[PDB]
This record gives structure tokens, sequence and C-alpha cells, in this order.
């Protein structure tokens, strides 16, 4: 290996893997004590899955569905609730790859920039999705 | 969003666009002096691509080949030259996602933890090929 | 193996491969008898496919369309006749990967859960198909 | 919904999300002891993921590999270290669709029949890898 | 083998190769004479694609486009400019895998029964496009 | 519709969905018999899965390798354990896709031509899966 | 190899990688002055790409967005502001595989035809990723 | 549309949609003379399929087959019979995305530089299906 330096390289931040995990356990938890059963997933800003939960008798969509919102709320640093609004003057959004436009993601920042996405899913709404991903993110 | 702090945040190291881009120009520079028509990709550690390059010519099957070399160097920290090397003993390494055990990626590293792949391929043999990757490397 | 115990373990309920079998065969006889063409699939809560069944003339297109809906009905716990009617207020439900809101998929259930999903897709309406879905849930 | 009845059911048994996480977490915890960066998996005997963790510094084959991992031994009910000693015999085995071949994968049963699978991936070997993936098991 | 009779068995009918390469070579010339860049298929009633051609300078996304077409229009034994109309009262038509409701597929039939689509693709307009697969039917 | 006649026209002949249904019930229940969990899948010659049964308590990866044996005996008229041995003398036989050249699928014929192949996995060899693909087959 | 000769030969014309390049650059450069965030790909009329570059703290959902701009525009020789607009009396447009109905993508042509798209994507809204895009196009 | 000149463009040549029908249609007939059903592919050297013929009884597994190989002669301007000895010393040559190492693919080429592969598959050997792939080429 050639070594890099320095001019050539440059830092991001991150949510370490205990940070995730703390986040998507308390968005677990806080389903569990309304009985719902829900997936929660964390993502990073630079795309990557860093940890999944899949709730006990959380529907089989809802796994995938978490990714997908986490990932929707870090690249826009928006919650995906909101960015599902925006859907009404910018329909084709919704056809970027991997994305989910739907109540349920919320971003996470550090020195205002977004650095993770908490996504859930298998609530009966979206909004309660976003409750528990907010619980989630809470903890941090 | 929550912003996280503080102990919650970890930092990683990567090459600059600019960083990326020159290398992956000195590579196919070194190719076509030769009369070589090359593809090339820089992979981060991260495991996004950041850069790519079709060389004029270059087969169709070098573009993705390309991509998977620098994947694997940078996954291993170590030349696909030798990784392919490890299949002696251990021939499922090749079943790894995403991998390519085929000479032409070379790992660049930043405070001796890797931090980029470069990967080459459409030349006549995969030693030519990471003879080109090592020339994209040499710039940085 | 680790053997786990005890409070570690949780169980699920499903069909049996002979209970999906005579409902998903109860399906395609209440379509042949009616001179109509269909696939039919049973899908656990667990998004596992459990039985399909590709109908002489059926259409190429049904296999995978009745897999879908019996994903999307055991999902959600209700036929997707209705849930096709809910895009109207969350339009989006239907960018969820795997899922087919389309009328032919109907839930089954077990101590009130849903634990598989009945599809049937290649008739000539999304309302006949689920006819003969219901037609196979109602043998079990 | 149709509610069926009754011998037209039978049940699983599972980890339940809790349990699947403190093994994950024990898997992660005991590489990050040794100064390793790994990504661990937890796969249930339906072939579902329960839980992923990314540790820090993981590289970014190691996701992937570590679910594959956890299906394979899952599957076979087998460390993925014996697993891949099978291959000399049946060298086909590894062409099953979602398969790894490859130390680090590790079974855990309930009543003498598989119910999980857990993954590990990063470490320098794949023995190294199943270790981190006993340690797992060994909090169940 | 075994050696399945008889009852047990069932024919179906197909445009021979020869009939389904006069067709789609009938539509490419249709286009040709017209100065117009089109890709055509010809896809079996058994979903499977019997003929490509792609025309001199067609667009690059009309390959998929004409064979998406054919399926479509097959799978209903309808024209797919009728089809996409049909999308006003079930808009999640559209959600079916493998499908494009967009005009310029045309079913061919024998016995009264659909057995080949021939889909379009390249053309200003879908209505074009299926001029064109309209003129490649003609010869059969 | 345009009408295909005549000389234009060809027929195939496939097992119905009701013998393709008797022979994969015969296989599972030969595995039954014996204490074995499979999955069988019964694939037409054009390469359409005509029927899948997952047995209870099925290996995860039993379904699609069943599938895939089935695709790849009925392509090549001859046993999967008959074809694996034919790696020796050309190994990148495996490398077609939707191929898998493991004992467990078995073909069915009519008229000496391959119509249908019967693919098992799940069992603790490819020669028990074989044993009880050939108890599927010799229903029909 | 046979040669062909010569009635028998076509020629079509690409833009060299060392002009694809300078564009990609130029678009990344304009978006970098006004400190935006992006990713940039040229992609060829034949609809492969030829360069991609990921910008420093592009979001992760911007790379494939980019490449399937490009491709659109190119497609359809139309920026793909306007294309979009197109959806108001053809919707299906948007289901054409590969495509991406969303402003940001622009052509560049040669003797009156398409040679490549440049697409980029990242910024706050479409219309300033399109004006990126012509900044790039602009240096040819 | 920016136009693009002039020393930044470049040119390459291509079979017309014409002379790859005539060489498929060759191919498919001297199979067809020895009573063989194969599929037969025309790919560009710029890796898009440009012919696909899928003879009448050809296995399922011919079509992608032929299309594989055909893209791999056109990579490595060599048929695909030569390259499968090259796997002896280097044997992960089968790893890069979209190939097939298996005779019956030829290279054609003009001007000294590979243009089109043509590939076949379905005969009782690789050997007998490059013999049809070399009748194609024979034509031009
Ligand atoms: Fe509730
Ligand atoms: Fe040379
Ligand atoms: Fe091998
Ligand atoms: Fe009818
Ligand atoms: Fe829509
Ligand atoms: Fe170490
Ligand atoms: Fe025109
Ligand atoms: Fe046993
Ligand atoms: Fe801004
Ligand atoms: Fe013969």
């Amino acid at each position: 290996p050639v070594a890099a330096r320095g001019g050539e390289l440059t830092q991001s931040t991150h949510l370490t893997l205990e940070a995730a995990t703390k986040a998507a356990r308390a968005a677990v938890e806080a389903a569990e004590k309304d009985g719902r059963h829900v997936s929660v997933a964390v993502v990073d800003r630079n795309g990557n899955t860093l940890v999944t939960l899949r709730g006990d008798g959380a529907g089989p969509q809802s796994y995938e569905s978490a990714e997908r919102k986490a990932f929707t709320a870090v690249s826009w640093n928006a919650p995906t609730s909101e960015l599902a609004k925006r859907l009404a003057q910018a329909p084709t959004l919704k056809d970027i790859p991997g994305t989910l436009f739907l109540a349920g993601g919320t971003p996470v920042t550090a020195k205002g920039a977004p650095v993770a996405g908490i996504g859930v899913a298998g609530a009966p709404s979206g909004d309660l999705d976003e409750q528990y991903a907010r619980a989630g993110a809470a903890v941090l």
C-alpha cells in the first residue's frame, strides 16, 4: 500500500456501533411498551446499514421497510413523514433507488450534518413508526 | 434531528474526491502510455465506489471487474494478486459477495489503516492490470 | 451448538404444509370450476412461500403476482382489495419491497394473529382472484 | 380472515429478539476485547435475519459475509468450519443460493433442533471469526 | 426418467422461431422505412423471450422496454395501449413484476388464445411503437 | 390480435398442474415417511416453476435448492446426480445461470422428450433427496 | 475470428474518456463552488457508464440517482427536467427500467445525435442538479 | 444539448443489425440441419445484446448461456473453448460478472479489433455449440 497524505485525506463522522445499537434498542423498547411489533434499522450517512433488529412478531415487510426509511431520512437529513409530502411537487423523488418515502425514518446529526438515519416499520401507521424512531434517537 | 454527542461519535478517514480522481486518472494514463485499454475504479474502505473511468476501447467486462477488484483490495488491505493466492488454503473466500480475487486491485492506506482500493481491469493479464493500479496509487 | 433456554425462546404458529396445500388446491379448483386459469400462492407470516401452484393456461405474470399478493395480505392481516384502498391516504405503502396492493390476496389467522396469506392471480379481475383466494381459505 | 384450526396448525421455536441481540452483542464484545473489527448476524432457522451489527472499522465485505455464514450454519445445523470440509466430497453444496461455506457461523438449538445461526466476519481468519461466534452463542 | 402418460399431459401452442423471427424482422423493417430506430422483442405466452432485435441507433432503454411490452401484451391478450388505460380504475396493475403498461406491445393468438406478444420501443411515441408492432404481427 | 396460422405454429407437451402436484406431493410423502423434512419443486421444460411445496421443518436453503435442481434436471434431461459428475470434464457447466449440479433433481419425459424436472432438497444427502424425487416421479 | 466486411459494418460516435472526464469534473467543480455536494455520472448513448465521481459529502442516494438521470437524458436526447413533464400525458414512461425522470440529467450531442448524458444528484433541488450538469456539458 | 467537437469525439465500429441477424440465423440453421435445438445470441463489443433467437425445443438454460458466451468471447476476443483453458492458470477469471467460460462463443472482428461475439448453447456439447457459432460467423 501506498500511504496517502494529507491534503489528499478528509474525515467523516459516524455513530459508534455502541450508540447505533443503543438507539435501535430504544426504538424497539418504545414499541414493545405499547404492544407494537416493529423492525428497526440504523443506516449511516454513507448509506451502510449499521444495525438491524427484527421485533418479535413484526410483519415480514417491516425489515426492508425500516432499512429503506432510515436510508431515506439520512439521505435528505429530514424525517420521512416530511419527505413524503415533497412528492406533491416532485413525484419522481420516490423513483430514486433504495428509497422509501413513508413516515417512520428520522435523521440524527453531528455538527449540523446528517450522520445516521433510524427507521422503524411494522406499527399500524407510519406516524406511530416515526414516534418510535424518535424515541430511539432521543437516547442519543 | 437529534444531535449526537460525543462519546457516541467516531471518525473515519477517506481519500478526497480530488485524490481519488488523480489516482484513477494516473492509472488510466499509465495504461494508455502502453497502448492498453482499461477501466479503473476507486472504492472506499466503506465499500462505496468513489470514481470510475471506462477507458476508450476497454472490454465490457472490465468495468465491474475493476470495481470488484478495488472493493476486494480495500476489504483485506492487500493486493488482489496476493489475495488470489490465499484461495489455495481458503478456497471459499471467493464466495464472499462483491469480491473478485484476481490480480489488479491494490490498497491505499492512511495511518496504517486501509482507506481505499484502486482496481484496474482490461489489460492482457491481471499482473499488468495491477501494474497500472500501482501507478495510480503512486501519485498519492 | 449451544442450546438456548428458555426465557430466551418464543413460539410462533403456522399452517402445516398439508393445510397450506389443501387451501391452495381449493383455490385452483374454484377457479377451474369457472373456467379460469390462475396461479395460487400460500405465504407464511414469516414471509416464506409455502406452496405455489401454476394453473394450466395461467398468464406468465400470474405466478409472481399471486406470491406478492399473499405476502401483502399476511403482512397487514387484511385482504389486498382493502389494502389497495389505503393507497388513497398513504400512496407510498406500495413502495415497500415485495408487496402488491392489488385485489386477490386474503389472510388466514390463528388465535387472532395472521399466520398465512393466500394469493391468486390470473383471473379477469382482482375481485375474481380474491373470490378464489377466499374459496381456498374457506376449506381451513 | 378465515381462522385455521387446529390439526391444520403447527408450532416452531425461535430465539427472542432479546436473546438474539444479547448473543450478537457478546460476539462483538469478544472481538472488541481482542482488538478485532467484525460484523455479526443472527439468522433464524426460517432463514430471516433477526439481528445485524456492523463493528466499528469492520471491512465492507464483512456484513453480508456474516449474514450468509449464519444462514449456512442454521441450514445444516453445523459450524461453517465443518461444513466447508464437506466440499471435498460434495463440491457443489456451495452453489446453493444464499450460502457461504467459510468458517465463522455456528448454530444454536432448542430441543435438539436448530433455531438460529450466529455468523461473524471481519477477523483475520475464519477460525477467529468462529471463535467470536461461539462467544456470542455462549451467553445463551 | 419416468415417462408420463397421458391424462397427465397437456399441450400448448407456440409461434415457431421462424414465425417469431419473421414478425420481429417485419417490425424492424417497418420502423426503418420511416427512419425510426427501435428494438423489437417477441415473448411467448409462457413468458419466455423468443426473439430480440436491437435496431441500429435504438436508444439504450428500448431493449428492455420492448421485452416488457411484449410480456405485458401476451399476459393480458391485449395491446399495451389499451392496457395502459386500465390503470385509471386499477392503478396497481403496473406493480406486477415484469410488466410495462405503455403503448407498443400487441398480442398474437392461435385458436382464440394468446400465444405471443410483439413489443417495440424506441420510436418518438408509444403509439408509433405500436404501429410497428402491428406491422410485425401483420405478416403472420 | 393477429391470429397466426399454421405452418407458423408448433406444439409442446407438459405435465398438467394436477400431475405435477401429484408428483410433488408424492415426493414430500416419501420424505415424511422417513422422518425427513424437504422442499420439492416441479419445473417445466420451458423453465417455469409449476409447483413448490415447502415441507414442515425443511431448511431455509432447501426451497431454492429444490427449484434449481429441478430446472437443471429438465434442462439436460438427466438426474442431477449424474450431471454433477460431468463437472469433472466440463467444470464450468455449473456457471450456467439458474443451475445447481447437486443430486436431487430427476427428469420426467413424454414421447422421449423432457417435459418436467422434479427437485428435492433438505435431506441429509443429495442421494436421499434424489430418492424422494424419484418417488415423486414414480406416481406418474 | 471471422472478420466482418463491410456493408456489414456501421460506426457510432462517442465522447472520449478524456472529454467525459473533463465534463464530469466541471460539474463537480461548479457544485463545489456553490458549497454543494453532488455525485456526477456520464453515460454513453449505448447505455454504458463512462465516468462516475462521488463528491465529498454527497448523499448516498446521489450516486445511482446521477447515473440514472444521465441514462435517461441520453435515451430521449432531452433534459430530464423536461422529460419529467412528459409524465403528465404518459405516466408509465417512468416504468421503463433504468430510468429516472427527475431534473438533473442533460444530453450531449454530436452531428445532431445524442452521444452521452451527464447526470448530477445531491443538490437541494433537481433544478440545481441540472444547473451543474449543464456546467459540465458547457466545457465541451 | 451542448454539441461536442471534435478532438472530444471518437468512433467505434459495429455489426449492423442486418449482419448480426444474418449470423444468428445461420447458426440456428446449422444446428437445425443437424437436428439440434439451440439458442443463439449476438453481443456487441460494448457489451449490449444485439440479437437473440431461441430455437424450437432449446433447453431453458440455453438462452442466458448463449448470451454469456457471446459476451465472454467479445470481451477477450477469443473463442470461449480456448478461454476455458485459461482457467488452469487463472481460475478466478470466471468470477468476473456476466461471463461464461464454456465452449460455444466465438468473436467477430473488424480492422483487427473485436466488434461482436456470437454465442450458442443447447447442443449436447460445448464443442458442438461452438461449431454452430462458427457457422454463424462464417456468413459474415
Ligand atoms: Fe395495535
Ligand atoms: Fe497488447
Ligand atoms: Fe470452483
Ligand atoms: Fe373468462
Ligand atoms: Fe405512481
Ligand atoms: Fe490483528
Ligand atoms: Fe423522427
Ligand atoms: Fe435423519
Ligand atoms: Fe445549501
Ligand atoms: Fe442429438
